[PDB]
């Protein structure tokens, strides 16, 4: 019953998840559905894709077709697909929230640019979760980064192929800042065979790769005699469906600006 | 080389260590070192008790015998032996690092009102990682605490006899108090036998015993598709000898009033 | 291409994944797909249901109607389903893979019974890993299980109504068996307030209900300086739909008999 | 009361935890206290050194000084000492506990070689928790390794300078040998950048290094849907001391042999 939400990529990974988020969220209505043209445009909607109920909600093909049919645009898709759909609700006053990674500099350029013309919420994680403890880190950091050792651990799927997650390199920013210092001037990303004493001042990383964890996140504060352990274990992609479904939501009323989680969850002033 | 601390308890479980943190630890030199009249004085200090050097600092009986000796007094003792070192310490302005535990409420009362006269750390857990820790749980409580599902886990050795232990009630009142509600209306200790769903809004509590295990403390937030787990292991005791220190240090310049660990470690601006 | 299988409960949360392994598992076909008569007896089959292809397999509700289309037969529905099915199955020899489980004395009683006409593998658990685990918990008592504190720890979701598992329950019997004494001679489920002292020779337990866990489950073997702990986390429920068709598969050639995982795994030489 | 040992390297961090631990176990005393001639010979023994009691029993620096006031000699000093130990023992019949490392193939050689005139125990790790784990892994990878992706993670503190430890690699070999291939033709110790996907087949080691951690091992088997982990956490140096001990009592009535942990513990009918 409130907004209604458009979901792009509608039949991968994230759309169905999108869906259920959406649907269960309350204070949000679906909208529209879209997926590309020349797919099996996977049976007009419902608990069709997203394994739910039917709702008259059929997916289409068509931006112009829906466009009456929803107020915000969630978009976990191709960078490509992205800047279409940008333009489009660009065009006419149609907010975003976009998930879709890997964009180039030109990329992210037009959204800022998009961005004073509709409200968007761009983020690279869009877990609570994770965004809270990245906040947490900083503060963290504060008080005991100084004199603490400092690694981060990190599991994903057999599948993931780059290593240390992106994730983990965040946290490891939020870290060096936080203790004012560079990322790039204290990281060490492996150890094998005969490496000396651990260095003072830097940010080890360990990456672990298995089955399919869906991603787990440790930051360790290491002194003699205590450690301080802040884990995030992500159980499904849920949690990034949940996240950019509350912020879709969060954009009402909301004309225009460039935001994120920490905009969302009002992480600023916590 | 700084301020001279004296160490009541010298032989005891925490007087080493806190002899130990006392030279490892810079600006702060060994005044005195206390025991009580009657043990076998176990040789005059030095490395004698700290497994350290040998310190021309020997331990003692007598208060007015070192009175010009240290300029902060530090006691993990008993409530009985502090509240004396409490009177003397009082009434030559002599501050006091306090760690004892389990006064009456006339004990406390007395701390309080030896307060206005001396420079007072009075604090029940001395670890830097713990006192961090709680204020972490309060900010995380802030934003994920509501909707998510709160369990802490503690785990201690073999010969605790009290459980959940106090730190694990103390980061039950810090969260509860986070969520603006009281741990008495919300907490569950036990799980036996057919409990039926777990209730919303509870906060569970589970207690492992077991070995040697000096004190390891997990508060969890779960929701559905992620957890945020904030974990303090304390390996030794010195962990709290460390921050008793710490503290120490930080009444210099400190004529009166009663802290603890959020002030030493300005927890509060944080 | 081998031995076909059906699945009863097919709409369940246990049938859809049961199709979805079965498929995916190699030397295995789907035959049938049961449901009961009155449901909306979800789309005849296919990805209809598992999320998968489609399979010419569609879902019925009549025993006999299928008798010819699949070699064993799979469930994971309510005893009063099992005891019906387990009839026609004993009929026409029909093997059994059964994982409903809650039967009443009466319940396990036909299954023995209907063990010396056709094949069945029983278990409360299929999941491989917890079938390992519990065996490795054995070999583990034997040494060091004597003179070490244990421990069990487990976590489930907040809807799980009976603390502490039966997988806990389990390995607690499995080690007090190991020691050869009597899990209810030397259980604990519950701390709360002034214990007291471990008791050396008991087997604590502590409960975690929180989120959406699948099952968490960790036991500790605690000395003075050392820690073992053998910990089995099961992240979605495909775990015991992956060796429930394993062990439909194991049944190949089989006749007869009563077996269980133990069989299924040869933990048994192991 | 039993057998008499005695501690080559008495003040060193292994010599002290030897007395305590010696000591403290039942069945045996406590003859000779060895330190080389030069040092402070730190007060001849007792809660000297071992921080215990005091003992009529006072360190020295000749072996055939106390001949007779030992049956068994327990080292965990240097190569070079050992070997000088070792023709003593050797020429009139003394077992000895063997814990010192790296010996180079020489070094090696004279032991296997004093072995067949006097009955020794060496190993590399006498640590009873983790020679378990060693044995449980196998048996472990006996079923489910083969399909299921395989990492070892290991923490120590920040003064170690190999990586990934000799434990971790000896977790490997133990492993790689069960499914019987090669350590070295399936090991990565280090994951930076784009590494594409994981390996099947692969044995990934991940290895954390911080504070004072003295050690922590952990043995992962990921499939899809479960995850089972063998995790092995030292907690101070007893845990050595303590198996050394308990192999010296095991020598009793053993003429002679190499041996090991498994030939102590008995994990070999295990
Ligand atoms: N930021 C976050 O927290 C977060 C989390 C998870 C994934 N992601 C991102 O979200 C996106 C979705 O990934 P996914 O796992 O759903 O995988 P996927 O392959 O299932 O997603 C592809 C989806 O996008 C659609 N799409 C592709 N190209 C398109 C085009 N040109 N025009 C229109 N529709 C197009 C496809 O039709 C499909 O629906 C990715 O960019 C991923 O990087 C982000
Ligand atoms: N607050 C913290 O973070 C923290 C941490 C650990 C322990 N503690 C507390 O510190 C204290 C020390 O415990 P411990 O393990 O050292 O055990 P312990 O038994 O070793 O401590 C006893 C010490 O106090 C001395 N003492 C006892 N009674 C005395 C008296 N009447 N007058 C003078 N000296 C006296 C004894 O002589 C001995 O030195 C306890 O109260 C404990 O509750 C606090
Ligand atoms: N042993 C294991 O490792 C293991 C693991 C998980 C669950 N289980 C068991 O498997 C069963 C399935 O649970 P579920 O989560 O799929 O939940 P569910 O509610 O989805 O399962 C019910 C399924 O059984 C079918 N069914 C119910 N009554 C029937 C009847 N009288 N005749 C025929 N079909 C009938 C329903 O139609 C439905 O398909 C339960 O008994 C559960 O205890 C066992
Ligand atoms: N195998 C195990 O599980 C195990 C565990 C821990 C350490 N270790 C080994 O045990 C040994 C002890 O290490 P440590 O931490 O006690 O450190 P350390 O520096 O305290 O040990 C040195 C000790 O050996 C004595 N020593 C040195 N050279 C000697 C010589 N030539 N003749 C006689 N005495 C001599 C020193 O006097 C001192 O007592 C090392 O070889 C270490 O690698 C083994």
């Amino acid at each position: 019953a409130n907004i209604r939400v458009a979901i792009a990529g509608a039949g991968g990974r994230m759309g169905r998840q999108l869906i259920q988020a959406a649907l269960a969220l309350e204070g949000v209505q679906l909208g529209a559905a879209l997926e590309r043209e020349g797919s099996s445009l996977l049976g007009s909607d419902a608990g069709e894709l997203a394994g739910a109920g039917k709702t008259g909600v059929t997916v289409q093909s068509s931006l112009d077709a829906v466009k009456d049919d929803f107020d915000v645009f969630i978009d976990f898709t191709r960078p490509e697909g992205t800047l279409n759909h940008l333009a489009f609700c660009r065009q006419h006053g149609k907010g975003m929230v976009i998930g879709t990674t890997g964009f180039d500099e030109a990329g992210k350029q037009a959204i800022r640019d998009a961005a004073a013309d509709i409200a968007i919420v761009f983020a690279a994680n869009f877990s609570v979760g994770v965004n809270v403890m990245l906040k947490l880190l900083e503060k963290a950091a504060k008080v005991m980064g100084d004199y603490t050792d400092i690694e981060i651990i990190e599991a994903h799927h057999r599948h993931k192929v780059d290593a240390p997650s992106g994730t983990a390199l965040a946290m490891g920013e939020a870290i060096a800042h936080a203790l004012d210092k560079d990322l790039k001037d204290c990281a060490v990303y492996s150890r094998e065979g005969h490496t000396g004493e651990r260095v003072p001042g830097t940010i080890g990383f360990a990456t672990v790769r298995a089955g399919d964890i869906v991603g787990e996140h440790t930051a360790m504060f290491a002194d003699i005699g205590e450690r301080l352990e802040i884990t995030h274990k992500a159980s499904s992609r849920m949690t990034f469906a949940n996240g950019a479904v509350r912020s879709a939501l969060w954009l009402s009323g909301k004309e225009s600006g460039l935001f994120d989680m920490r905009d969302v969850l009002d992480l600023n002033n916590l």
